[PDB]
């Protein structure tokens, strides 16, 4: 698995991801090329609709889950704990997702935009130290989220 | 070896699966053949009928349970979400199933149908860089349906089954 | 080792029939019970507070799958559905030392999971019925039961 | 971790183990020296206080008794005497038997028969109520009882 | 790095007497701690109720069972006299063992009970399957009317009662 | 990369005093953090409230406890008097260690909390089959009135009361 690549912008706190992939954020972790990303280990999002689980016909109308990626403790945690506590909506989170590539180098094949998203929760988890790095596992709901097959070129969207 | 391919054929989008298997779509593990159908690594389906007791016996109408197969960030899954969130009503679903065959490679020997299939969940989790112990593996999309028709079809050995899943 | 089920359908006669053959299974193939269904794992539970819960085995997609469906779905009573359990011998072969046979079973369950995002996907068969008998066959003990 | 015999005796079909650890029973699995005594795999037992009994429960795999272990499930034939020896690995080389569990009447409560497909041998998880239990440390001396 | 606990109840005399012998326990047989149980593990927990959201402190301090684990060993027959006949327990003594400068195992930490009563024994056995080492186990849950603990090698002594 | 936190009581004072010393933990001795418990484990949420099939942010957020998993040292007797007595502990500092450029181990991460609170010990020792060679383990769960996260090595804080 690759990780993916995640660029946050504050209505407050304005680049909330600047220089989360650098050397004091992550140590010998760190990333050439998104220095003003956090780096993504994992990611879940769910889409649902209702069903009245015997005719399988919906029960009403769609529901959006919340969004989340999983990081370590990088320069962009204090921060983030600020934008949940406080309320910080965030114009854009936008995730870049990455393939091995023909050449042996990753390349950016899929993006997933969220428009005006809020933190909903925040959960650290440090497993037992006795290659591994504590867990930081970040949640958010949104009012729009669009999604990319950037080398494909098809896209789709839809609000809250 | 052993993953199978999706068709899907929306009311609105036209052939979703279009161009799901090519290598701008899956990269290295573009599969040339299937170029049409979206690969699926996972697939589970459940169809009961009620016991209702310690009675033991069948005791009221079947329930036909959602088809879900689960494949990677491809071209089509943009698409899906479109039919999900929009409640795209796809009249063609058909799964084809593979195994090792006697010459040593891939037979087409199972068939899975459905008919006026429509998405009710799509579950995206990507596992972590884990040292080695996901590096086989990529992001998963679990994508769910009701349908109001399956058909079952063992291709390479003849035997053939159907059943409707009734609104009321 | 995997057992091996003889099931009869009151409507589609042998409903195990060719299920062990290489069109069916591929190289998986057993060459000594073409008509039967090669089953790799099977659970049943018999309880008191007695109440019999269903009987349970497990294969992969095979030919008599679509029929099984049908089964299920129709509501088709199997006269009869018969598991030979198998051990290696003495000698160096397989021998067949256990035997349970259900009279007149109903199909109430089709499990279907595809694994593995080196095996085979998995097909789970729940069945009530109206009589079991066990016959440790090369011991000569001998049980049985109604529902 | 070595298994463990036991001998069951039942008030109508008389002695269940019987040839229950023999070739023909059990086959490569088959240990000469226990032959009228079924080989348990794994055992669980409770016994707690808000005193309340738990059933006792022994696993064994497909074997000469089991039919007659559902005739005395499926009749609720009570079993008069019920026998577990536990052994251990001794200074020499053999498993040595320290350890006796002894139940009065019991009468078996649930038969789970499960059969995995990396592995080895089905199993079969007996589960018993009884009326009385006896717990015997034979190599050190120490015994112990109680009525359910 | 297991830990030894000696057991007496106000009926049976010294439960724990000679649980670590090889008549009780064999190939295992560890000298020394002769009288005491040698336990393969321990769970114990303490809590206070909470009141999550606006949350900070809802009530009194909650003691919950200490239990230990052991295998078939000569006090078993006399833990389950214990439980079975809800015999006061006077004293229950844990000592905790880690690895020392010189070698070998170090006394560091005590855990006591006063007047314990066992009020739970669960046995299992795990498969023949391999495991070379595996053995039985029994848990034995506890509740008791006063707790000590005391690191014995750097000093700190607590205590509560349940 | 394990942890180290300062722990100051309003009644016992200094209660990391000595935890990582020679006495306390044995040949698990850490030079340069004597008066700090040593956490191989840590866990910590915090929570907004939402309207699941509505808008998001609803009531109040909600602090869970912080906590932390140590072994059996020289301060826990003290945490088990902190826990059954209610005392405040007016500073918890957790210190976060990454591996360096030079080879050694660095302070990247720090998080204190004010006036702490003992919730919950959980006192779970594993069994000694192979594959268990290190110890006992201790989670201390605590609330607080306030938190600060301070990512020392980069220069960023934030903070929050409760």
């Amino acid at each position: 698995a690759e990780p993916a690549f995640i660029k946050i912008e504050g209505s407050t706190q304005g680049l909330i991801s600047s220089g989360a992939s650098t050397e004091a954020s992550i140590g010998n972790r760190y990333k050439s090329g998104h220095e003003d990303e956090i780096m993504a280990q994992e990611v879940s999002h769910i889409v649902t609709v209702p069903v009245d689980q015997q005719s399988g016909q919906p029960s009403g109308q769609r529901v959006h889950k919340p969004f989340s990626f999983t990081c370590s403790l990088n320069k962009s945690v204090p921060l983030l704990y600020n934008a949940l506590t406080k309320g910080e909506r965030l114009p854009t989170v936008e995730v870049h997702w990455f393939r091995t590539a023909t050449s042996g180098g990753s390349e950016h094949f899929f993006t997933t935009k969220l428009e005006d998203a809020i933190i909903t929760n925040i959960e650290l988890i440090m497993p037992n130290a006795q290659d591994k790095t504590e867990l930081l596992k970040v949640s958010m709901s949104y009012r729009k989220v669009v999604w990319e097959h950037t080398a494909a070129g098809t896209s789709g969207s839809d609000d809250w």
